[PDB]
């Protein structure tokens, strides 16, 4: 009677269903763990009957949402710079060197920018470097030579800021406040960046999870400002071929939990000018909202990323490689 | 007189230049190194000096290219399967489930993928699980599935072989052997794959370097199987958001470095059904040779990777959106 | 309301157990997976389901309660694993001929990364010999990055360590790569060695859980603990228990060690397992100058042995020239282990 | 020809050495940067090639040589770090009330993961007082993942900790996150703690170094060696040299930790800096079971002093509650510490 027993379970099954929703609409902490193991007289160990009602427990489940989330507001946050909406559904580019050297130097690059019909331009006046001896930026000087850039080329300027007091500082000389990776959880400095009215570029951390890169924003977010565009950059791993391993999955994963745009920066994820092409075509396909790369009038002189850096020429290459790819709407 | 002072640099820059490349020129191992320091009187280092003089000897530079590297042969290599030139240019798609569970569910896949019109299925006989309690696969069994549904649908069929004295056993049932990822580094597997004359689909180990995939590689092509298609399936790291982190710069790095195919596993590498689509989008534009991904008709009570596998419903969705995204011929 | 939901609870324990009862009956009156036969259950589950929950939440639940029902199985051992202290509480002693290993006392297991001749690995049983230990290591058959480089002299480096160890008294610890190679190993090494880069090569664990031989089990190059338990079960689920766990660190971003020494694995698998586990410290650091200090934590971080590389002339070895430790150093070393009251 | 090969190596050394002179008299004779005059330098040397290497062979030469020059200044300390052996090659001994770290006897530092209230932090105080310890941690401002989750007392914390440390006699280590608030800090802490998420918080750490007060540097949460070497030597660039490094685990797959403790770090930096080096083996493990056992492979590897969390009442804490011992457990681990004759 093999086909008896299976009715029984089928029958059991049902008794179950019965039971577990009739409780459910009545429930409606580890009080009833304790008596329930009390009451086990086998087949199954307390660890495993534990674990059981556990999960039916759960089942049996607001405005708790972090401000950042789709959950607290379900419409795409669109971040304009300079006239051009970041986050609408056509991508930015944003090049420029890694370091400011020189007003010469930017202005070469700015110009290569404004041929092209783009209106943004990065450039770094405060380096964070693994050594102190490495060139750690003009300061206050290089914003001032960005403001000045962007007065005559009429484009907007994206720059690092590395302590909270310069934030209120850079205000008066760029457009978009960028905090790198290695200060994601630089707390104090993120609540800084919060109290401003200006757009925030957030790198994600050299190895940062989803989970705290969603954090870093929301301590942006809670101090008022909204304007927060997120930044794919790599993440670190074992691999010695790459600097870093781009984490592309992470674009359609912050997309869907939160309303934020969010960038691939080519040039720091691989570090390695071979790849930017390729790894741009993929950050547009998976519907990145931009994408940032260097450029260099000289990068064999270059005081960083000498090698990861396009010059005008290989700029142009890649520019036209970008166009001819149907991937972008210029 | 701090010109004068340029001026004698610039000279001693040319003479420089005059005796590395009269110097070069006669040199065409670390007795120089011991004579060069014993009259090293300042201002560098003796560790400086020796650095600078290995730069110097390193630039004073065949046919011991890896069979596999593009140093050997220039050409992309072809792998044809079932009449599908893989490598040739346009994007291949292998969809299937992740384990054979018996031929009505495969069969029903095997209807899903002939009514789009492709030529390719996967699907596990043998699974290598991280525990013995877990289900192992059908083994030879499913194998002789995997080949009736290949007669009757008139589908090439990639299914994984875990150890070499299965290798031959596989060439009457399978068109294309597949190497896991847990046994990338099983060398003997790979000499076995190496001598029989069927295509072969290696995937990448959880933490495998871009040079071991390489090498191993090479193990297989060294015993004279040149038919081989690479596969990036993910990394291990220590995000949680995923359930690896799909490294797709190897795309770009492999195509480069190698004359081999390679194709993307969409499914393995980010664990999630929601990064399905975007991750072969971006595939497909960094210009792999293939997607791969997993398809089951009742994926909640599969044997392995229930959550992570498109139902026949989802399937068709996923296709629709592959050919409407205008990145693939088909 | 409490009073009425603890009477509940009460009823679904007695159901879920009745269940769980009828089932495992049904396992007696007849493969263990049943994929249709959950389909069919589901199918009636969700067309009788009136809310509150949606189908979804209840295909959930009762997928748990299926789940569940596994562990029942005579040869389902998830939940009290063959190889953890919830099976065997006392701690497992494998012992190599005459020295137990786990019993509290560390052991040393010394030797070439690679046999290279016989001259060579009996200079190195030699020193040992001298110190009055019972152990060699060497390898035959050699894992390689590259198929150009060394790959072991085979069956032959097989037998050259069996004469050395025949001679000097020593055991036998080597490496076997593939499952047929197995049975022939047996009449030259005392313990079977299962490389990192094979910690999943599944058939070749159940091959080595077929025979009645000390297993060497090395953890994965980037294997998690949960793995490497699994790996182990692989091996004991065949009937061979006889296994010791080698930590031999992981992969990492680090470029200043080749591995990084996961030293908090020891106390991890000792209160988790019975198995004895040893610490390599070659092998993780990479480094020569680290050997001593990680030799040093790894002892008193209660590991049951330590392995490390000795070669006669590590200048000329076909494997880990820089790594290995030459006669001299090997000296030094062991009197420094001698020296920290850790053994 | 080696004859005439071996002439033209000395003429190159006197050369490139001349050249050295030549250049460094010219940053006396005047930023250290400066790519318009190494352009300037290169086109003439470009100009000028005539094979048999091609230009980018030659440039890449010039520029290592022009990147060594660097190094011949005096405010440049790339190939001899402040930090390292090579610059002083006897250990820093950094002390702390009286209390020498780093000079061969370990230090053991304990207190709450929080500041929370002045009975909290003041029996905990009790409890290391009665061992016949030193030092006392606890979090003021604390680094959350989450805005949501507590952040500290603040000052007020810091008030607490300084109010408990004076009636205990205890040293306070504490964590101060932003550049403003090392100059309060001063009056408050005697050792100011930079958090592992601020390794490389570059403004932070130059405030740090501009001030007399003892620095413990915890190491990022996936930083290198050199990286950890290069963030001390922000701070020792500036002045300050009473640095102590702390080894608190690396982030990596592994999920039955928090962190991988990364023993082998200890040393690594012990023999390439001479700064003292301590070990936090709360914040490695992340569990309460491997405390002992890592403070113990620490203490034999050679660390200058162990880290860890106590808290008289764990289940209410505000941060680490399943970390951190509460009393009893306190005396037993400090029990067994004295056993194990590391101390
Ligand atoms: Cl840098
Ligand atoms: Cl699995
Ligand atoms: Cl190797
Ligand atoms: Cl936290
Ligand atoms: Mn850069
Ligand atoms: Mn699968
Ligand atoms: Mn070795
Ligand atoms: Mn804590």
């Amino acid at each position: 009677n093999l086909e008896e027993l299976r009715t029984q379970v089928d029958q059991l099954n049902i008794d179950l269903l019965e039971l577990i929703s009739k409780r459910a609409n009545l429930v409606q902490e580890r009080e009833m763990l304790n008596t329930i193991l009390a009451a086990n007289e086998g087949p199954f160990e307390d660890s495993t009957v534990q674990k059981l009602f556990k999960e039916i427990f759960k089942a049996g489940l607001h405005s708790k949402a972090l401000l950042v989330s789709r959950k607290n507001k379900k419409e795409d946050t669109i971040v304009t710079v300079k006239g051009l909406p970041i986050g609408n559904g056509e991508p930015v580019f944003v090049f420029g060197p890694c370091s400011v050297e020189s007003y010469e130097q930017v202005a070469a690059v700015a110009e290569s920018i404004k041929a092209k019909g783009l209106k943004l331009i990065r450039g770094g006046a405060f380096k964070p470097r693994t050594s102190p001896y490495d060139f750690q930026g003009l300061g206050l000087e290089g914003l001032k030579i960005l403001k000045r850039v962007s007065d005559e080329y009429g484009l907007g300027v994206i720059s690092e800021i590395v302590t909270p007091a310069d934030i209120e500082v850079a205000l008066d000389y760029v457009d978009v406040i960028q905090i790198g990776a290695r200060n994601m959880q630089n707390f104090e400095l993120l609540k800084a960046a919060g109290r401003v009215d200006k757009p925030i570029l957030l790198k994600r951390g050299l190895s940062a999870t989803i989970e705290e890169f969603i954090g870093a924003a929301e301590y942006i977010m809670s101090q008022g400002n909204g304007k927060i565009i997120l930044c794919e950059r790599g993440i670190r791993t074992y691999e010695k071929a790459t600097r870093n391993t781009l984490d592309i999955s992470a674009v359609p994963i912050l997309k869907k939990e939160t309303h934020l745009p969010v960038m691939v920066d080519v040039t720091h994820s691989t570090g390695r000018k071979d790849l930017l092409l390729p790894c741009a075509k993929a950050a547009l396909a998976i519907e990145a909202d931009g994408v940032m790369a260097e450029v260099h009038p000289d990068p064999a002189v270059a005081l960083s990323d000498s090698a990861q850096q396009m010059d005008i020429p290989e700029f142009e290459e890649f520019w036209n490689a970008i166009l001819a790819s149907n991937l972008v709407p210029h």
